[PDB]
């Protein structure tokens, strides 16, 4: 009984093995790894205390391209064949999917220990945004963070902002090349050119004040483009690349925070703190509970954050709002009756409760939201195993789940008819959302309890939005002036176009063009330039 010749033979193979030619062993580092991932994956699917895998030929690659070009897509296909739980391999991790209103409860609602946003995030808004906020914090860092925020936001900021954001589309159509009312009557515009334009130039105004607002008509605007760049699912994986890209972002948010830090001096400097601006609020209501105080790099940093996210959802809602108006003549005509019935003819000046009287607005925004949630996908890095519900299934810690209420929003059963674009569907609904029940408070006011809503534009838990009423306020503005000012079509034989998926927002594909015209060719914006 000698398997001794076995064991020598196993050292004789291994040493042959060494002084393959070099060709073979690249074959092989090829080939061994191949193999292995795809006997590892049936393994895989015996396992019954895991959600289904989807099958993956390239090691590491996972499900990145299918995922990455057509999320939607990939959703359906796996949801018919594995349920709504289900799991893919992601470029390095492992995603699970939860589908529809009880993966929004199951991932919303996840307990602080579960799961951790931070952790799928700091490694691409850090960068972007500067240190000490948002994702670099603790939670309860974060939760104040967003009470700070949302002190600026009630519902008297709004009634100041909104002549202030009147006043700044008014001169957009004024000044901007791709409009100039005074001089042109018609034209075409690239919705994805002009309206981040009128979304930075706006929420400048509003948020940050005349100063800032006035900094973008220079040079400086370059850095806020630059910066831009920083916000991109490329930094998901790659972070830091000692390339251009990454060193004009750095560059721009050190020279963009610079800028804030050198407000907030002055003005306290000169005793100048009132309640204009997001940056007088923070300056004003920037200590933790603990005692600790907001630096003023802190400060401008989470101005670079909260300006950036709201820029972004912002501008592609605005673009996706024009868009689908674009091929509805109907709904414009809707729109500028209410318009006209609110503001007699006119006569009245916009006011923030004038706005509130707008409900087919309101619902415009609303159902534009529906077919176009400018996040599709979620994410959490879950932290310890966790278990789901009348289910088998354990989600491991290190895995990382995903929750995507835009794919519910596009769902039959949910929504009839979920591709048609109908405000009607929001008729004696047209409230941005609200809670059906109980509410709880995570530390920057009382929201909804329940996150079960097919209806999710915003979010839930405690990593829920805060600029909802902001956006809301910013979007009625911009598209009340809109529609009393101009009509719009589509260029022979276009239609709406398909989103990006591959940008951090799902914004449309451009060039997207729209013909616009003056309801009122004679008329004319006052004030210089
Ligand atoms: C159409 C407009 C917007 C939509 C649809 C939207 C959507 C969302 C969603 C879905 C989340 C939750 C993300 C998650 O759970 O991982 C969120 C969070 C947040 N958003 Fe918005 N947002 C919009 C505009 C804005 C604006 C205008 C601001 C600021 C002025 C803003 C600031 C924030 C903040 C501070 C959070 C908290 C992030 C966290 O706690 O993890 N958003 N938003
Ligand atoms: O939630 C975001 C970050 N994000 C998550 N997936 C993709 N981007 C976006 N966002 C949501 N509303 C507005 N922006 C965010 C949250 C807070 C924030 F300050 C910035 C920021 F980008």
């Amino acid at each position: 009984s000698i398997v001794g010749e076995a064991l020598e033979y196993v050292n004789i193979g291994l040493s042959h093995f060494l002084a393959l030619p070099l060709a073979q062993r690249i074959s092989l580092i090829i080939i061994i790894p191949f193999i292995y991932n795809i006997v590892w994956q049936l393994l895989y699917s015996l396992r019954k205390d895991r959600p289904p895998l989807v099958f993956y030929w390239i090691p590491w690659v996972g499900s990145a391209v299918v995922y990455g070009m057509k999320p939607y897509e990939f959703f359906e296909e796996c949801q018919k064949k594995y349920g709504d739980i289900f799991s893919f391999v992601l470029l390095g991790r492992v995603m699970t999917v939860y589908l529809g209103p009880k993966g929004h409860e199951f991932v919303f609602n996840a307990k602080l220990a579960d799961v951790s946003a931070e952790a799928a995030y700091a490694h691409l808004t850090t960068p972007v945004f500067g240190k000490g906020v948002i994702f670099d914090c603790p939670n309860s860092r974060l939760m104040e963070q967003k009470k700070f925020v949302k002190g600026a936001l009630t519902k008297e900021a709004f009634k100041s902002y909104v002549p202030l954001i009147a006043e700044e589309v008014y001169k957009y159509f004024r000044d901007s090349k791709n409009f100039r009312l005074n001089e042109r009557t018609t034209g075409t515009i690239d919705v994805m050119v002009t309206q981040p334009e009128m979304t930075i130039f706006t929420a400048s105004r509003s948020l940050l004040g005349k100063e800032m607002r006035a900094k973008l008509d220079t040079d400086f605007a370059y850095l806020y483009s630059d910066l831009d760049k920083g916000f991109t699912p490329i930094n998901f994986v790659f972070p830091n690349l000692p390339l251009e890209h990454y060193r004009k972002r750095d560059h721009a948010q050190k020279a963009i925070s610079g800028t804030y830090m050198s407000l907030i001096k002055e003005r306290r400097k000169n005793n100048d703190i009132q309640d204009r601006d997001l940056i007088d609020s923070l300056m004003k209501n920037s200590t933790y509970k603990d005692g600790v105080k907001m630096t003023d790099q802190e400060i401008a940093n989470l101005l670079i954050g909260v300006l950036m996210g709201g820029q972004h959802t912002s501008a592609a809602t605005s673009a996706w709002i024009l868009l689908h108006l674009a091929e509805r003549p109907d709904v414009q005509q809707e729109l500028y009756e209410e318009q006209m019935r609110v503001l007699d003819g006119g006569k009245k000046e916009l006011t923030y409760d004038l706005l509130q009287e707008m409900p087919l607005l309101n619902q415009t925004i609303k159902e534009t939201l529906r077919m176009h949630h400018p996040l599709h996908s979620l994410f959490r890095k879950v932290m310890k195993d966790m278990h789901v519900p009348n289910t088998s299934y354990v989600i491991p810690a290190g895995y990382h789940v995903l929750v995507s209420p835009g794919y519910t929003h596009l769902r039959d059963e949910y929504f009839p008819n979920a591709h048609q674009f109908n405000i009607h569907r929001w008729n004696n609904d047209s409230a941005s959302s609200y809670s059906v029940g109980e509410e709880v408070d995570y530390g920057f006011g009382a929201i909804s309890k329940g996150v079960s809503s097919p209806y999710l534009p915003f979010g839930g838990g405690r990593h829920r939005c805060i600029g909802e009423h902001f956006a809301y306020c910013q979007l009625g503005v911009l598209m009340s002036i809109f529609i009393r000012t101009l009509k719009w079509h589509y260029p022979e034989g276009k239609t709406v176009p398909p989103p990006d998926f591959t940008s951090m927002v799902t914004l449309p594909t451009g060039p997207a063009k729209i013909i616009w015209e003056k309801r009122n060719p004679e008329q004319k914006i006052g004030g210089r330039h």
